[PDB]
């Protein structure tokens, strides 16, 4: 009873922003307790070491059943330092990352770490001439809408909820750690949408979101002429804004059919389900 | 000089989700270092105490210049416990909250605390029959878009950047702490928008967002018949979706005039500014 | 039996613009006859007195079963004069007004008057620097769309049609007069919408429309600096435009379900009903 | 000083709905005084005679400088009876009508009557299976938006305002009565729009609005198979809804250029003008 | 058995652009073979004679079962020459045209020619000051969306598929050739739309499209003052852009009901049919 | 002097549909004469050989200055046959294709052929269960809007207008033939858009359009389970519909600035230019 976990956040990913809250949406679950720590947007090896140190430090008394590290590119220097420290700890760990994480997928399975790699969680257009705090927040709002309305966050919610159950049985083995890669095609194996065109619009939203990453990468790391890289990173943000609109359109189709899936948590932690607006969740 | 701060997050508010990130959007500032801790969505007295303890314990070796506590309703039991603990501590502190915080504005002033109260940061429709994880993320995506595109996040960015400069004097007087209340009318004193209709559409979005809170409160704490409260809380979410569309319309108007204000940070922390897309921030 | 009524219009309210027309949409009812008089937009004591005099003078030979006075703020000087004059007359009467009318609800009950107070029928941003004839017509077009597509006009239609039936008994008791207050929550007791999301979008539109009044009041009667009040009244109009877009969205949802409620009058005054587009009203 | 007029309304036209209010938008003009009378939607010869009788009756003491009759089809039996009674009276008169009014244009000039015929003020789809009170109000909201945002109402405002000046000079001759026909091409002789695409979108809105009339006529009077006439009249309403959207798009273009023309009345009655949002009207 | 046909394209009409491709959408039909020839946008007598000569020269060895000539105005000099030449040949022929072709309907029947006249296939705003290559492509994109999404292209597909079945039996008589005039009302008897509001929106789109022709004709052939004709032809294109939006709205309504009609060809030529997205065409 | 060219169309690409018409948009150019021939959508070797044979047979008497072959995938068997045949002839030739043509760029240069490869001209979702004639036309409408409004068609127009000037002097060498590959980045150096956000939205549209091809290819050639490939190809079409919306948004931004570039042909062939709506092209 009452599973515990520590979430570590370094750098920012739409999924890492929301991961812990997706598990206790109304703060009324009594089978879980969480702690969240991090160094904000900084994700260099020095800053990531400090963050895992905090986590490992509080774990001593908190005693988490599992620890989660979430942020961009698990293949980078900083995140790699975190996988190192978590794999060689006494707590099972899961790494939440984006597409670049695929580079170290096998390496993570070798380290005995779990993972949830979200391909559509795309890097933003991080050039100083374009990305100020407001633009970053706008992009994150659009990405958050895409990940939520397409149902990607439900896949994540379900992974952590199943792990939370395995954890209560005090039996968390490596074979229990999730090993997920989420993308457009993930929706084909789900029953998220009652309307077929809502699922197809959600798929198109996820494909565009995944494609945003290549554009941001080109503008931030490849293109060196500012007359070209500023328009390039901005075009990636215009793409995400349309992906958010497709996701919104999909959700509205479910509303027209009074079939919006909702899977809220009960106080005991069980995931309920409902489709009709006035239907009690069971 | 490198300013340091600790952010504590209990419960969720749109402003508390982004507050730290607004200060180092591309993680390239070399004049700041942050630590972020919290108990996720739980904000009861027990959890908030644990949250502030973590922070104060870390504060020992971290030695921050100030501490920020962000979350809903500064007047509630948990947040009140945090105010007392921080007011008692040796660290200058700021409280980020929503409109219910106005109830203790005089009290926080006597406690020697600074505050940033964001009226449009409205409580969501937290009824189990309606609010599942996906719906909560969708609402927050709309609220984030409203607070970003209307310019509210820039007001918050500026307040903390002003405090960070003060901290570089290793002397933050109570007089230096912010005492801000942000709402629709805050825009009248800013020069956020070059186009006046973009300003008034942004004002309309903040008014609608502020008004969402009362609908949410009614459906969550007053109405007891589920046949009435489920529609009531869903109507609050439809309002926030349209507020986000208004904020988007305001920003597209600035785009049509090639007048989108951007204020990115330079590596040394200086806040630059630009309006024209192809112009460098200076 | 042919029921007869006189409508008096002083000042302008969305509900007073349409009230009489809602009762005989195609002018084919043979069970009613109306006379409409007023002083246009002027609603001062002098004009309203003249307005009611015209009505009472016509009433002599016309012999109406009831008289209706519609216009903003039943509590203002002019409207109060009309209430006294009608309360004193021999004709059963109903007062159509907006939210400020709540201030004299007990008084109208003591005056033996009926009333229909429409909270979403909000005062417009009447400042010379902003409100010209075209802007006033645009605002009223949006308000009309909101009151029509959310179902508020059907509530008004039904109240008067019920009174007209009573009048066909040449005996309208004070007990027969309507005593209605319409707002967002009125929809919860109706079966206007087959789709629940159309109902909640309509509720959100009525909430926004109701909230417009406070912004208008602030910009017209409280704020004295033109640099602040012109933006304030324009923001109220942007809010009403989005309320109209929400009401339009609700109706398109009913169209997607081929469930648009239509309740036309038959030649003898009977109110028919239909939902499916190709179905005859019965 | 202080001109007086009586407006008579029988049947409904978007222009007749708004005609008098366009002359005193904030009810603060002190150079005019108006009286409005009518028989609501009924426009048969019996009802129109009664309406003009009311007007002529109150004219005795009110002493209007001119009388206005507004409603659909001045060529119909009812409206023809009104032109008869007004032409043979001692008060100059103006007839406001729609396109069918062109049939009796010369006949009206022979009667010494003035006129303003608005081609885009189209008859609605008045079939019982489709048009209930709510649908009628929705259609009128869309038409009101078209007539207002395209600038048609300004043409009307200007005609009556010029007549109001001639009237104060106590010299209202037939050569002073307006003789206007308004349509899409009317916009080419105006300076309404600063942005050329706003004028072209407004022209397209007026062309569609004018074309709606032929569709309504076919569905109401020609087509007799209900499986065909119900879809036909509804298609006319869908056309008007898009005309309203084009008009809205035009106004938004003026907003993007901060060039929305506003011509408000001063208390003395002079028509002021302004373009920039923060510009005082002169 | 393989049906053979030659298509001749002179000038451009939306239906002539697509006519042949609507018959073998994936190029996998094993029962047809076509040749397409033309003189691009030129449609004067010299060019049309050259186009038809090319077709008849090819016909000697190709041995087509029928020949189709498509392009604007069958009554113009160029197209009239094609009609004479085709009428003089041994090959069954069909003329695809626009509304102006109605003028020569009797001539074509006497010439033994079939015809499909598409009234909504409206002439564009062909004035040099407005119509450049890009604008000509944007208009055609909107017109193509209208003709496709309203179902007009399905009527054309059906007519030719019927002729192809007869061609296979070498049994195409003059009485088998189509004599079709397509417009808004054609939609009333199609089984195209499951949702009635989709049909009604599609009808509104075709009505607006048909009306665009009169505007283009006024701006290209009647009005001679450029300050007037440039805005006029531009307004025609704004109308067509809104007609495409209506057609898009109709299709989205069918998607909401998972009822989008699809009628693909099987490899053997059979026209299959389906409505539900996941249902195989049969 | 009159330039002559033959266009061969096999299979369908958005650019091949429009290529010839972009050169004489109003059919009033006195300096060009074209012949167009093809086998409709069929592009297998047998059909392509027949199309090219038709062209070369016509060429003997027509004496074209250059020949253009346009259609999907220059590397496929059919198109490869056209390349061989055209490379073997005396007539300067240009191949218009899509991204798959990049594979044979070296072959074409060795063949002495020019080429214009349009990467955003994406293959559609050609599965029988989804693509019927109507869906194929809707997709092409969206693709045409993208290629036109983003300015891609202006690049094609310019390339051919340059070749036409050389054709007039009978001076078309192999080095004069284009070698162009068009994509999102092509827009960075065009002087197409006055507003920078219009350029950025246009770039986002071309990026999404280019990405549609990979989705269509996955659903048509890789995925073999219908429960998966039908949703996949449908998602490609939803992407293209949003790319057209972005292109539409870019054009509306240019309209807001009265800066829509237009480059019409004069009767003598000269390419004129204008930006302001009421400015004559020069
Ligand atoms: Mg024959
Ligand atoms: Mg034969
Ligand atoms: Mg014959
Ligand atoms: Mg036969
Ligand atoms: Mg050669
Ligand atoms: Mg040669
Ligand atoms: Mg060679
Ligand atoms: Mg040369």
């Amino acid at each position: 009873t009452v599973a515990k976990a520590i979430f570590i956040k370094c750098g920012n990913l739409g999924t890492s922003m929301m991961m812990d809250m997706l598990l206790d949406e109304r703060a009324d679950r009594e089978d879980v307790e969480f702690r969240v720590v991090g160094t904000s947007v900084k994700m260099d090896p020095e800053c990531v070491e400090a963050a895992v140190e905090m986590a490992l430090d509080i774990a001593e008394d908190f005693e988490p059943d599992f620890i989660v590290y979430g942020g961009p590119n698990p293949a980078a220097p900083g995140p790699s330092k975190a996988r190192e420290m978590l794999a060689d700890s006494e707590y099972p760990a899961v790494i939440i990352g984006d597409a670049p994480g695929l580079k170290v997928k096998d390496e993570m399975e070798e380290q005995g770490l779990g993972y949830i790699l979200v391909k559509p969680d795309a890097m933003l257009g991080a050039r100083r001439e374009f990305l100020d705090p407001v633009e970053m927040a706008i992009y994150n709002a659009d990405l958050m809408k895409v990940l939520a309305a397409t149902g990607v966050f439900r896949v994540v919610q379900e992974a952590f909820d199943e792990l939370i159950e395995k954890a209560k049985e005090d039996e968390i083995s490596e074979n229990d750690l999730p090993k997920l890669v989420i993308d457009r095609n993930t929706l084909l194996e789900r029953e998220e949408f009652e309307n077929p065109y809502a699922m197809v619009k959600a798929m198109a939203a996820l494909e565009i979101a995944e494609n945003v990453a290549d554009v941001s990468v080109e503008g931030c790391f490849v293109e060196q002429d500012k007359e070209r890289y500023v328009p390039i990173v901005a075009s990636a943000h215009e793409m995400m804004r349309k992906a958010a609109e497709l996701a919104d359109e999909a959700r509205e189709l479910e509303k027209s059919n009074d079939a919006v899936l909702r899977t809220p948590h009960a106080p005991d932690g069980k995931v309920l389900s409902k489709r009709k607006f006035m239907e009690d969740p069971e």
